[PDB]
């Protein structure tokens, strides 16, 4: 679905500076990523950043932490860590559905650099079907949102927010067309409850 | 794209009963299908035996204690290695199947009995999905999309063309349309095994 390019000055929202703390550098065995506070001391990132790792560290604010893998399933895109001594605050996620043409914005660490503010806009919200690889761990369908926005592999698990500094979902892909893929807050739950968090 | 229903006689052509000794039933510690490509070696599915310490191998009704021995998570095809399995190997067929070509899925649906599904070519396609954040799986595969009844039990077992030479490894079928099976070409199988060194 065309969107207007997204808003460039969105690199400058107060909303960036209100939810950085809360994101997180994820360097995993050497897997890198991003991570999201979601409660206290407990941190929401992609599984495939931390898949099979006894060996997890996280950064806030330049400061590594160690960091357990303590929900993770192969069936699932997300995975949650035990981070304790985690100073910054839980990220809330959204109540309802964004909306075609809204100004969003991808918060993660592109490269493996420093925290990066990726303007975005919704572009619609689709049921995103592959076709059922027999014995493949990941799900079949999931729902997400379609984002115009250049992202790249080190935001993945990184939120995607609305402009009120709530998580409308994760970033886990790309289209193979300045298009992004975001797990909705409702796949969010759903793969939550599968993990036990 | 449609093609014709598959010939229902394709189950009694004598060349699945010359073929059947080399497709076998696997057990891992997850079932599957796989068949014989060199003495001793057995190819299917990587997500069957993934990780799997324990792999079983059927062949005459017979268990086969069987190992991975050819894996990485980003291919899509795994080895076995199966001392004392009788049967010979299948051969890859040289050329590719045109559409509507009379074809055969060999394997054991819900872990059960060997069973032939006939089948038929809709066409040789690119099977493309987005770039998911690391899944090392590969982003495109060359496929046979097929009509036919496939299981998930058929996964690792061989499409076999006319001549009982193999076209494919079964992966997969489509989840909206009906009686469409996803097989891996010669080709992408070859090219796999190639980039991690097998």
């Amino acid at each position: 679905i065309p969107v207007a390019s997204p808003d460039p000055a969105l690199v400058n929202n107060p909303v960036v500076a209100a939810t950085e703390p809360s994101v997180v550098k994820i360097r995993s065995l050497v897997l890198e990523g991003t991570g999201f506070v979601i409660s206290p001391d407990r941190v929401m990132t992609n599984a495939h950043v931390v898949a099979g790792s006894n060996n997890v560290t996280v950064y806030a604010g330049d400061k590594p932490f160690e960091a357990t893998v303590v929900s993770y399933d192969p069936s699932v895109d997300v995975a949650i860590l035990a981070v304790p001594h985690l100073p910054p605050p839980p990220l809330v996620f959204a109540a309802e559905p964004a909306k075609t043409g809204a100004d969003v914005v991808v918060l993660g660490y592109p490269g493996g650099g420093n925290f990066t503010a990726t303007p975005a806009r919704i572009r619609e919200a689709i049921r995103l079907s592959g076709p059922d690889i027999y014995g493949d761990p990941e799900p079949v369908t999931r729902d997400v949102y379609t984002i115009r926005a250049d992202v790249e592999q080190g935001d993945s698990g990184g939120p995607l927010i609305d402009l009120n500094g709530q998580v409308l979902g994760v970033v886990f892909g790309a289209a193979i067309a300045e298009t992004g893929f975001v797990l909705t807050a409702g796949e969010v739950a759903g793969q939550l409850a599968k993990i036990g968090a």
